[PDB]
């Protein structure tokens, strides 16, 4: 615990950084955590949760994962690589927005997501309504990602957001259906490589959701099972200005290393 | 068809290169070509008509789509972005190795869909059996990639692979229902956004797959769908070993400017 502490320390100061972590089981409780009930940005973290509440309208049978969601170019945002590529066809379905939303992270995908189910306000409901009380949603993409110090808009802590996917992922809330599906998603999520799966064996299975914002900001949030079975969320926040973008990813895959060090032991 | 080859032999020139393309209607009439009939490597354009082939089969109740495709490590290869990610898992789905397949390109998948048609030789006898009569597969991947000189192994040629992907997209090999979920595939694919699509405007439906190589090659096929509800395939293959990446890149996207200003001439 001590050292754990001790180790993420080292690695803020060494990075002039600053760094929010939580190690967390199937339930949910505190396994290591520094800094760990401080907010942070949630960044592109929130889509996971987003994810999770249009499963829970498909559960609910509010929502259809076939429908076609229609937009034009007048939806498309700076980064948005698979919404571009369908804009021509003029719609994504609610699974091809889900899936670019949480694999590339895609924000007109998440913004399309964001419109169906209410709305910022909506998924900080669902957060409560999953025994969240802190984390909040209040801007669409890309505003979302401002970051600045004091400002509690969008933003986490890495306990909350590590409780509120074990939840979703270990608990079961979603049905069996979608809970399959959201882990497989994020399995293959595509920008996580040098992030918390990095400094985890690749014979546990990991599946992310990955932040990045303004301030250097750069956060990661995973479910793993190792090889023994046992479960566990990891969430880290980091803000890291002076780092370059590769030294941002290998902060975060440090902390993942010394988490995995802890889950051994 | 005189001042489009000359516009590609001005590439082939100026990039010294060698480029094949292709530009066919719906039907799979050629409308412009160069070098067309001439033999490339196909790289991985082999897995647009493999994932067919997989549609195929889900079309004969042969297959199903979640059926759980078990591997390990040792399946794995040196690109398999996807096949990486879930192999703690012990398997992908079919569906997930046909996505990862076409628009990551990833190797493993591949492998695994070509293990469950029989391999190489079954997907030349789809090639042949959809009256392609070129088209051949020979190895796996990687090996499949060395695009050696004078080596028919593991080719097409542009108008054969632009006549083939047009039969499966537009034409009646696969039900409409394997056609839509190949057709939404290809359109998200992400590997395509330098090449052929960055020649069309935005308003076009353009779906892709690419192909890179050893010896400099460097490989596109597409279909696509103006505004004005017209459809086409575009296949163009390259060998642009004096090229850095990104200039194979747009000699690709420069092929498809040339057919686009040709496409809006037709129109
Ligand atoms: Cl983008
Ligand atoms: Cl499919
Ligand atoms: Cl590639
Ligand atoms: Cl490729
Ligand atoms: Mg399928
Ligand atoms: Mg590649
Ligand atoms: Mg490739
Ligand atoms: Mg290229």
């Amino acid at each position: 615990q001590a050292d754990f502490e001790h180790a993420i320390s080292d690695l803020e100061a060494h990075n002039q950084a600053k760094i929010g972590v939580a190690l967390v089981s199937e339930n949910g409780n505190l396994i290591q955590g520094y800094r760990a009930n401080e907010r942070f940005a949630m960044c592109s973290t929130f889509k996971l949760p987003l994810a999770a509440l249009v499963l829970s309208r498909i559960d609910a049978g509010e929502e259809n994962p076939e429908r076609k969601l229609h937009y034009d170019s007048a939806f498309l945002e700076e980064y948005a690589p698979a919404a571009k590529r369908y804009v021509a066809t003029g719609y994504m379905t609610v699974t091809e927005a889900i899936q670019s939303a949480l694999q590339l992270s895609d924000n007109a995908a998440a913004n399309l997501l964001l419109k169906e189910v209410g709305g910022p306000p909506l998924l900080t409901k669902y957060f409560r309504s999953l025994g969240d009380k802190v984390s909040r949603l209040d801007r669409i993409e890309p505003t979302l990602n401002t970051n600045t110090p004091g400002d509690e808009r969008d933003t986490t802590t890495p306990m909350s957001m590590a409780q509120t996917v074990s939840k979703l992922i270990f608990g079961d809330t979603l049905t069996y259906k979608s809970k399959g599906q959201l882990r497989r998603l994020l399995i293959g999520n595509q920008t996580g490589d040098k992030t918390i799966r990095a400094g985890l064996p690749d014979s546990w299975v990991t599946g992310d959701k990955t932040g990045s914002c303004a301030n250097g900001g750069r956060n990661d949030v995973a479910f793993f099972i190792t090889t023994a079975g046992k479960k566990y969320v990891l969430s880290v926040y980091t803000n890291a200005p002076e780092l370059q973008g590769e030294e941002r990813a290998l902060l975060i895959a440090s902390v993942a290393k010394l988490a995995r060090q802890y889950v051994v032991h």
